């Protein structure tokens, strides 16, 4: 039968704007190991923000050695950093669609729109730097789809799972 994760106590309902948050991150209600999918989601956001920021210090440091400010955060649609960002996508769509049905369950629309701010305050990437409407851009990629071969859903799947497997 149909296992559902079950959607968090919200003290005001104006919080429905921090569903995903509490979710990726209240690990007294959601323990890691519970919900595959939030396991999985979980990862991807870690292989992000680790990668997010190792190119932000690298950019910054490329700067630095060369007596020049960083102008802009440079985000390369091939690289690993792209990569991860669409394992977050796909895992926070799987996540989404295993969240207990019904009234209290947020539209897509409305839940999607959670993970850039999310990413953002847990990466301590300056927005100066690497903004809200670059994320946007970013996962309207996402969604159009497809050099080098980027990888299928599938080997990033097999990516999170090495991650999860291996660190």
């Amino acid at each position: 039968d149909k296992e559902y994760i079950p959607l968090p106590p919200l003290r005001d309902m104006q919080d429905m704007s921090k569903v995903l948050f509490l979710l990726s991150t209240d690990k007294k209600r959601y323990p890691d190991g519970r919900h595959r999918t939030l396991d999985y989601f979980r990862a991807s956001v870690e292989m992000f923000v680790t990668e997010v920021r190792q190119e932000y210090k690298r950019q910054y440091q490329q700067a630095q050695r060369g007596g020049r400010a960083m102008q802009r955060f440079t985000w390369k649609n091939s690289g690993e950093l792209a990569i991860c960002f669409a394992c977050c996508c796909d895992n926070v769509k799987l996540l989404y669609d295993s969240l207990q049905p019904g009234p209290l369950k947020p539209l897509w629309d409305a839940f999607v729109s959670q993970l850039a701010p999310m990413l953002i305050i847990q990466s301590r990437v300056p927005e100066m730097m690497l903004s809200s409407q670059t994320y946007h851009t970013k996962y309207m990629d996402w969604v159009k789809g497809g050099n080098v071969r980027f990888p299928s859903v599938a080997d990033r799947r097999v990516k999170v799972e090495t991650y999860l497997r291996s660190g």
